């Protein structure tokens, strides 16, 4: 089990970031990043397809017997967390929604911003109300963020308005801090940090310390001598794709492959 | 073959546009829109899953024996028309990309703007050219319009702002008119009045008549005297669908089902 | 939590009932209707498929955060309240049985139509009879009522006929009243009226004068001045809109198509 | 393998006449019947749901090993046949579409009636035109006879009129058969012979014969002495299941079982 | 059915091993072989890619009208064998994989050698893991193995130069047997046994085996008096293509005819 | 059309050595490659094959209004060259074998290693002779280098020894040079002339500044001062960007899978 990959589970594109992070506290662990590129997005889909595409991709992670699973999107994590569970028996999942909420939980007002599909489904809400059900949470979507993020727009003029449109909700409210709930916008913090002068909580480097920390206490560490194995999986190559990607994981996706959850 | 539907083919929610077109030259007709809801955007996605994309939908309108096609959508008829046509076999396809070409091909100057895929396809461009190779085209993708459009930005600043990005390529070309190259353009239309004020081209109504000319002069109108049936056939029912749709529809889209494209 | 939505907790369809009253009383109230349609009817289930199903439903409902239930549907009302009541935890639920026995409790002879699983399930009676074991209480199944109005079979010839079959046994009863103990039947109530000439007692209106009063009392008023209504269903086949909006009786807002899987 | 079972695949209720029928014409096989009945009705169901459900039962009866499959309901057959058959890897899948279609492929001028999902699916009309292209197909949707027979209202004036209603619809037609493609259908087919006096098609019987003879040609007879085992898995028994059940098989069922399908 | 033609599923050329082991194994059965000549290799190609690929032969093959079909190939049977047992419904589909799994499940160290295409599946690991999880397999890819062979390199110093740089991997792994997950490299195992001496595994005949069994305990025997037909269909005839094939099958092919799969 | 993109047209992963030299020499120029990853090798399939894959490509990128096409693979340019030129129709197409040819009109003995079907095709003792008849030409194919070099084995005993027995065959011919013609055996040139000790023509560099005189021949040069640069492929397996970038000497800018069903 030891030297079996860790699986980094995605809607696509943003979740590259948790690549990142992996690489700079675990280098010697293989990973096998998961992208549905072919079905992005998925914060503006339903609850039902969301589920339906998370099997698929959970399905497939498992039968590539990765040790550790870490869901890297906000939305798959609000809406599919019990489905990739279910499918994943044994292996354990971690999640960004988890580590955001771990960083929250002890304040007293508290404010969100993520996809449609993430705040729709009140899983931040929720499960920060599960460790303390007082605390205020005001959440707001962000429509618009995924798709201007990945155009390219991620500073100036058009993204302070954007952001004014959906962050104005939040002036009155006197939250502590506000979570990044989506892969994407901790691209544009610096545009968020503007208009809202408020603690910005961003869940991926968290996460990723969560599945060091499991496979550190489990005694599940990679002791192999051989370069570690990085493979990019996604079910779409668009030609923006190599570009977006790898802004988000800051280093090249040297081995990529197509392919299909046909069979899933 | 009189009294079967026509099937509109869109990738999702702007080719709405000709179903409503469609209502209003022939109100006799029954009809089938298909959109593939679960994995729009169309117009980022590769043209080797574009072509696969259609060839499902295709299959599944051939199996509800429409009489003809139109192909609502701009960027399925630019890198998927053949793939279309050759499921289609007898069935006629009419396509809005050979619509707009009809309504240029005796200008010397025009500019395109349309998704990434559809400009990216070089379609408008070589279509164009099959006409006349020596009218000069210039084209530009406005990669944001459609996310921006969908998530209810219609008019005022920010609308302003992203068609200035993309539109200013245009201020130097001594254009005759603009094709709007996407279904989604022409809800903006007055806005881009505002930054190049130049003729804006609509193809929809346009494929709506050629498909009507084409049913007239083939005797192939439906002479039924019961309620025409409207179908809306779609592989996703997201919460924003129903608003966002009838805003492209301006009518109640009354019968509505949820489809699977799995065994096409 | 005032600026939480309601909860319509409904099997399917008929229900939205419920959701066109609490837009006429409470018009700045959001909601969030859900509607099992992948799984009705539920009135010719077993009790223990019921119970199996509503419990996923309350849970999808409470993980919503609602302030408040109303359980729209007799069936579930009449076989499943204990169970949602324990899922739903310090969240009121306020249900269509409770409103029914509360119109009645002044009167002797009752009559009572229903799905076969809420007659067969006797809540009716046993809820009656609780206030005032005197009061005469007489039960009839209506089972092809549900498929027949969801059909659009709502008035003429064949609806009298079917009618007939199932009310006449009331004919010799001396009833004060019949409780319309399934939320379709009172489309069909001018055909009812027609074979029993009776008072017919619409639970309706009255479970959502219910909820109002709860939501006062409780200081769970929204008190803003536009709502957004959110309909979230298990299934979406072509005369869905159709039917459902014949019930709601305006166009539905905003529509998802959900699943019970992981509940 | 000869030794194995014969499943009979229902959506419920009606596709118990199946099973009477190989009780007769296979009097030494094994049969496993599975009917959901928790969720019944599929005829007015969408197609995702419907092949979302069918996908799940397809799974049960593979693992219960059945050497051979007949989908005993129209609305599965419709809609879900691929799905069924590519569940049902090498085990051979007899459908009761492909039944009626066989009856009626040598007439000009066909009507079907059916569930809304059978006749919305457009499948017996595709299916008829497999075979001959030129045959006229009129089909119409009887929606409330599942439900009507299902409580018990087999003759008569209410049965009378509500046929009437549903029927009306052919009588300008000139049919030369009516199909009808509900296995409740034939229960009333003597007060349907009252209003459309035609020929009337039974799918149900013909599936039954063409089981037997891909069975008998192929050498997958089951010879044995022991005597034959029947069983009925259901996932309800609802309350006057057994009454209608019985209505259709004609005999008690000895082994009623009630299974989750959740696990699939 | 007992007189139709088995079908032997190739990507190309290796595959013709065991239409050799199916003449002396099964001597009276009319045999079809299949080889996609015109794109091979399928080994060094993505799973998006060999899905497509094995899903048009999968369907040119029941159009043949076979009665089962033997996949000769690990790639495909690695990759697509789902995609090719939902095609082929009730027709038997026998496996590679499934041999060699087979043969080594009493173990508790073993070696899989293959193409990057099967190692990088996982499928040999993951198929072993389903019969017992605890066994210790350990994969390399073998990438200049299939092209070595088919240019004729089958003994000597380059072979065990190569072999050499391959198996090394193993030396320190102490397992019990290798699989030779690969068409090819049965041919070369003189040269394998030289430089890793450990028992070597050889899916193909095992699949044989497993195809004549399946056909004599289900009464698929052909027993009839006409000489049995063999044709070998491919979609090229390349320069050296007889001599090489020639060096598996170790007689000539009667009938080789190119075919095209565009249509599928 | 001076702002209209290069065409590269490649079997695939080898003449990305031609993208990689249209960067150096024309920094100002777009460039899409097409490279038919799904079906390589072609060097080792049929005439008639290889003339039906390169059709396909013809007709793509002459739908991409592509000023002018460079043939980058000897393969395609022995067996296709017409058929490609037919398709172009005024769009101008360089080939790397006129490329190869050029570089030795003045010798008069000479040595060609290349794939199977490029020596059984004889196109470089066809296309050399028609020049002048009486250079001696010397033939080998050289079957395993592409795939040997495409698994990474490009220096070491592994090398020299399959080199050896392609090349051992030249020693005693007299040869002037020895044309590389095949886009992958440049990369192993040290093995090559360890066991060859003569002048090594690689025809990639001047077919690139053959591609270069003719944009300037036809006033087609892009003037503007950052280009972009598309590869478009018909697969992308694990190995592609490795093994392509070990060509290209860079990272590639933009990738996407396409398809060559409706061409
Ligand atoms: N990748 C984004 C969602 C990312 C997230 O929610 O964290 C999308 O598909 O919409
Ligand atoms: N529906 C838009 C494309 C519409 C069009 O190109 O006309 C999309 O999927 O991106
Ligand atoms: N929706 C009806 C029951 C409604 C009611 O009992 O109030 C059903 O599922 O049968
Ligand atoms: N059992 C019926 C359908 C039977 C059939 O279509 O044959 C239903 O579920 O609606
Ligand atoms: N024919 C080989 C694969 C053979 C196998 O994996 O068994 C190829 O195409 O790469
Ligand atoms: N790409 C190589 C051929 C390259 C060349 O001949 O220049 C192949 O497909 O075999």
């Amino acid at each position: 089990l030891d030297n079996r990959p860790i699986g980094v589970f995605d809607s696509g594109i943003g979740g590259l970031t948790i690549v990142k992070n992996l690489m700079s506290i675990l280098p010697n662990e293989d990973i096998i990043y998961f992208g549905d590129i072919a079905r992005i997005p998925y914060g503006t889909k339903s609850r039902a397809t969301i589920q339906k595409f998370a099997a698929q991709t959970a399905k497939f992670l498992i039968d590539q017997e990765v040790k550790a699973i870490i869901i890297a999107c906000n939305t798959i994590s609000a809406i599919a967390k019990d489905i990739v569970q279910e499918i994943a028996k044994a292996i354990p999942v971690i999640d960004v929604i988890t580590a955001g909420v771990s960083l929250v939980d002890n304040l007293n007002t508290v404010g969100v911003i993520a996809t449609p599909a993430t705040i729709n489904s009140n899983a931040y809400a929720l499960q920060i109300h599960k460790k303390n059900p007082n605390i205020e949470v005001y959440s707001n979507p962000c429509g618009l963020f995924v798709s201007m993020i990945e155009e390219g727009f991620v500073s100036g003029h058009i993204v302070e308005l954007v952001a004014k449109e959906y962050l104005s909700y939040f002036h009155d409210k006197n939250i502590q801090a506000l979570i990044l709930g989506c892969t994407h916008y901790p691209i544009i913090k610096e545009s968020i940090a503007k208009i809202l002068d408020v603690k910005l909580i961003d869940p991926s480097l968290q996460a990723s310390k969560m599945l060091y920390s499991l496979l550190f206490e489990n005694k599940l560490l990679n002791t192999t001598k051989s370069n570690p194995e990085y493979r990019f999986y996604v079910t779409d190559i668009p030609l923006k794709f190599r570009s977006v990607g790898e802004m988000f994981l800051q280093t090249e996706m040297q081995h990529l492959e197509i392919v299909s959850l046909d069979s899933y």
